[PDB]
């Protein structure tokens, strides 16, 4: 399983996609993800949310015409989501966040 900061960034810069354990919140939601309970693991063993388009409301990340982003979970294995996310662009540029979207420093 990839599933921390620097393997993900790795794997994203080189691949132009996000590894196999990745699927989207549609994705695990049909599964029987039920964000309430915790379950992911239980209906997804070794499965980590990720590759859905990420906002940027309140415009923190740098923005550009035509650069969209979109977000993964980072570090999880179990029970309820963590707080730490990787957030990508269309022209590869990653940020980190470990406060729930509230702050990013630039990793890649
Ligand atoms: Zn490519």
């Amino acid at each position: 399983v990839i599933n921390t900061f620097d393997g993900v960034a790795d794997y994203l810069q080189t691949y132009h996609k996000l590894p196999d354990n990745y699927i989207t919140k549609s994705e695990a939601q049909a599964l029987g993800w039920v964000a309430s309970k915790g379950n992911l693991a239980d209906v997804a063993p070794g499965k980590s949310i990720g590759g859905d388009i990420f906002s940027n409301r309140e415009g923190k990340l740098p923005g550009k015409s035509g650069r969209t982003w979109r977000e993964a979970d980072i570090n999880y294995t179990s029970g309820f989501r963590n707080s730490d996310r990787i957030l990508y662009s269309s022209d590869w540029l990653i940020y980190k966040t470990t406060d729930h979207y509230q702050t990013f420093t630039k990793i890649r």
